[PDB]
């Protein structure tokens, strides 16, 4: 305080002609000092969040700003997390919408997408205020857009990105209010594209994180919703032929199917696409797995009702 460190960082952030190589590090340090709850509030008070929102605004359309945009987003995440007073200064500055803008306008950039998604989650934490706002802010859509924009790349950047987009989606869905938005946004069509573009090379850990949400999306037996996510059957099934050994991944993949196959339209599709054949091929390899057995026979139990299936 006596050396006016915060004001100095804050000033460099404000200097329209700041050194573009140093500024990432400036942003990172500011956010880091928020670790001491005193300085966190005092950044808010010393008009830091404003200097940061201004910088995000004048940096979004510029090129060669990826380091700057990610770090400002993260700084926001470390400054606002469970800090109502600082969260409110952010909201009154229109920061939620900025976040969504960052996802919508710069989802192609892996480091950026990642940081923006972290910000979202860091706001939702504790602040219900934040929960509702983002569901309406158009955030749900942006996330979905990103999922549907995944290129199936397998670089750490990309991977970490997804794991963060998915994390956001989940922490949003946590609030029942913000579920429906996602459905209007067409999450179903995105998940489908994701699975349909996946590879056997694709990391199993991610598959989990992903499917884990789908699982919840389709958990209840709302007939219409099963119809809604019907697009997710044939790709869920193609991805289970691939030949993985992650039991915890396959459990989800089949749980998706089991939920879905509570609809005769999908049960039949399952059957017609050699679902039952591949289900027993799977059950065999993994018959040590108490759960994947429990779910594979349950998934066959539906098929006694289906026609021309007992024969199959």
């Amino acid at each position: 305080l006596k050396a006016n460190v915060l004001q100095r960082l804050i000033g460099i952030i404000s200097d329209v002609n700041a050194d573009m190589a140093l500024l990432p590090d400036v942003l990172f340090l500011l956010g880091s000092l928020a670790v001491v709850p005193e300085i966190k509030t005092k950044i808010g008070e010393l008009n830091g969040i404003a200097a940061c929102t201004d910088l995000l605004q004048r940096a979004l359309p510029k090129p060669n700003t990826a380091p700057v945009v990610t770090n400002v987003c993260l700084a926001f995440a470390n400054i606002c997390i469970g800090h109502k007073k600082n969260t409110e200064i952010f909201s009154k500055l229109g920061g939620p919408a900025l976040n969504v803008k960052v996802l919508n306008d710069r989802g192609h950039e892996y480091d950026v997408c990642n940081a923006a998604s972290v910000l979202l989650c860091n706001l939702l934490y504790k602040n219900e205020s934040m929960k509702k706002l983002l569901g309406t802010n158009g955030a749900p859509a942006a996330l979905v857009k990103g999922l549907s924009n995944y290129d199936g790349s397998e670089e750490k950047t990309a991977i970490r990105c997804l794991e963060s987009v998915f994390k956001a989606i989940s922490n949003l869905s946590l609030y029942t209010p913000n579920i429906q938005p996602f459905l209007d946004a067409g999450i179903e069509n995105a998940y489908s594209t994701w699975l349909s573009n996946l590879s056997e090379t694709f990391p199993d850990a991610q598959l989990e994180t992903g499917c884990r949400t789908l699982v919840n999306l389709v958990m209840e037996n709302e007939e219409n919703n099963m119809r809604k996510f019907g697009v997710c059957l044939l790709p869920c099934m193609a991805v289970a032929k691939q030949g993985r050994t992650d039991t915890k991944a396959l459990l989800l993949l089949l749980d998706i199917e089991a939920s879905l196959c509570r609809l005769k339209e999908n049960a039949e599709a399952f059957a017609a696409n050699g679902g039952i054949e591949t289900t027993i091929r799977l059950i065999h390899q993994f018959d040590y797995d108490v759960g994947l057995l429990t779910l594979g026979i349950h998934l066959l139990g539906i098929q006694s009702a289906v026609k021309d299936s007992i024969q199959r």
